[PDB]
């Protein structure tokens, strides 16, 4: 079969029984109770010796994923096939790459939660495969009003010069 | 729908025609002449975009992947199911990581195509599951010493400290 997906662990939100399906075949088991997830699954599976839970489109139950806000990068989904690439530096963001060229997006990034991949560990069940990310010369717009890859989203008090 | 699988892109050894599968379900075939690889493969697919090729047990054909030797970290396969990871600074490996404590280890690295993964790239149609790397408080085997995670392979000069 194919490689362990690399799965999530972290706090979920709400209780109940998590069930998916690992790239390599194997169901895995994720009993929540109070935000901790406990793993159920083979030994034949990278997931189980982790301690993780890979989120696919064969991911089922009523708990929802709730990671830390301090993430280095993610992928934000900011259309149905098209995404942008949030890279953290401290408390601001910045959009690092993006899918396509010129493409819309917000001026203020959301909770983790919302973003389709955080530092490689998938987060939702619908997931369009990412084309190569332009990281240079490209723009991306914010309204009407258009940036250079590499700035902070428009939204976002800029970091005074202390140091 | 699962993610796509990274695939590996560079000089191959041997001429003929690669199959193989990548975890989203999409089939990729590579044309190999001249070491060099041409990929088919569907728009859906993210190895389409990167003109890369997923190793996998689905993996078909005469060609074998011939990695370059400025990667920075790999899976060494050092067992059935165990596995060692190995770094490398300039022209010196360490073993900087180990699936269960107290693994043989060879003295010196092979080539890099002997490599299960490299740089995240799986480079192997056969690869078991990779259990969590134990980087601390953990010792390898070559031959009968035992060496402190983190030691560069015995067999390799051992540089100077500031060098
Ligand atoms: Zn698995
Ligand atoms: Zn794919």
């Amino acid at each position: 079969f194919f490689s362990c997906q690399r799965g999530y662990k972290g706090v979920w939100r709400g209780d109940g029984i998590m069930q998916t399906t690992c790239p390599c075949g194997a169901q895995i088991t994720g009993h929540v109770k109070n935000g901790s997830m406990r793993i159920v699954g083979p030994r034949t599976c990278s997931n189980t010796w982790h301690g993780t839970f890979p989120i696919n489109a064969y991911t089922t139950g009523p708990c929802t994923p709730s990671p830390a806000p301090n993430y280095s990068r993610a992928l934000w989904r900011v259309a149905a096939e098209e995404y942008v690439e949030v890279t953290r530096v401290g408390d601001f963001h910045y959009v690092t790459g993006m899918t396509t060229d010129n493409v819309k997006c917000p001026c203020q990034v959301p909770a983790p939660e919302f973003f389709t991949e955080v530092d490689g560990v998938r987060l939702h069940r619908y997931a369009p495969a990412c084309k190569p990310l332009l990281r240079e010369e490209v723009t991306f717009l914010v309204g009407l009003n258009q940036y250079l890859v590499g700035s902070q989203l428009p939204c976002e008090p800029e970091p005074d010069v202390a140091v």
